[PDB]
């Protein structure tokens, strides 16, 4: 579970997206696991805009945060689930890390703000959907 909150703005994993953010829905894309909701209050979460390849993320599993090096986001494979079947997931980064089911949601930052968000992982890797090209979330 996580979310990003800038400005009217609420940024959730797709496959865990609620009754009200699909009620208040303003952009969702299956291919990348992003689902964009509307929201009364404001949020403060300042958005990174830059090509960062190092970071920190939150675990829950682990109930830590962790530095990581990570990759440029791009189109990898991802198995099946009861979200989605066997695709490619676009704009995903990858990191040597622990993650396991349930850490999706935890925030990826780097000095400029938040990168994204953990979307998928396993085998000792963390994989994160970016956020920095969505300029709209800051407009
Ligand atoms: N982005 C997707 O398609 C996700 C949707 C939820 C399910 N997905 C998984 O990868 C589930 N899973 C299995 C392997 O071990 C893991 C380790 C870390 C994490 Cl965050 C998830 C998993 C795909
Ligand atoms: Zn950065």
């Amino acid at each position: 579970s996580g979310a990003i909150y800038v400005g009217n703005y609420r940024v959730v994993n797709r496959h865990l997206a609620t009754h009200n953010d699909w009620a208040n829905l303003v952009w969702e894309d299956s291919s990348r696991d992003l689902l964009v909701s509307s929201t009364t209050a404001q949020g403060c979460d300042t958005i990174a805009r830059c090509d960062c390849q190092t970071g920190v993320y939150y675990c829950s599993s682990r109930r830590k945060h962790y530095p990581v090096s990570f990759s440029k986001p791009s189109l990898i494979f991802v198995e099946a689930s009861e979200y989605y079947p066997a695709r490619y997931q676009s704009h995903l980064m990858l990191a040597v890390g622990h993650s396991e089911p349930g850490d999706c949601g935890g925030i990826l930052r780097c000095q400029h703000g938040v990168v994204g968000i953990v979307s998928t992982g396993g085998n000792g890797l963390v994989g994160f959907a970016d956020v920095r090209d969505l300029l709209w979330l800051d407009e």
